[PDB]
């Protein structure tokens, strides 16, 4: 079952629009093309891509209700300014392993002001100096970083009750 037949075994459980969270997991694409993920998944939140080859993501439906996007070990190198119109809500994005090697392409991302949190984990931007720094320089959004916030403080899940 390749990407789109993926997201269809799950579709016949529940049609996309009840579908809050479908995973593409290792899953082979069609070839450059999602098809699966249409602006039909009225209420996905939670989504992950880990490896299925994306090197663009010039394939993105207009989730208005999303709030968690895995794009982790994909190829991809830029094509993130399709986010301010595909995301224009997501606060939680993952570049685990992509080739985001510079600033530069993650400037499209100061458009979407819901980010609160990226994930820079074996990212291009490691090869950067001070990267954690300088994304708040520019991304004034998000709050947490590889699991740190501005803080320094690795993110709460318990005690954050406006104390320390």
């Amino acid at each position: 079952m390749e990407m789109d037949k993926r997201i269809y075994l799950e579709l016949r459980n529940r049609t996309p629009s009840d579908v809050k969270e479908l995973v593409l997991d290792n899953c082979k694409s069609i070839e450059g093309k999602i098809e699966g993920l249409t602006d039909e998944f009225e209420e996905l939140e939670f989504l992950s891509t880990i490896n299925v080859g994306l090197t663009s993501i010039s394939n993105l439906p207009k989730l208005n209700k999303l709030k968690k996007l895995e794009l982790s070990e994909n190829r991809i190198s830029g094509d993130l300014e399709v986010l301010a119109e595909k995301c224009p809500n997501l606060k939680h994005l993952n570049l685990s392993g992509n080739k985001i090697k510079d600033l530069s392409t993650i400037e499209p991302l100061k458009k979407l002001e819901n980010l609160k949190s990226l994930d820079l984990f074996n990212c291009e931007v490691t090869n950067l100096n001070a990267y954690r720094e300088n994304v708040f320089k520019l991304l004034p959004q998000v709050m947490y970083l590889d699991g740190y916030d501005r803080d320094n403080k690795e993110a709460p899940d318990s005690d954050v009750e406006g104390y320390v």
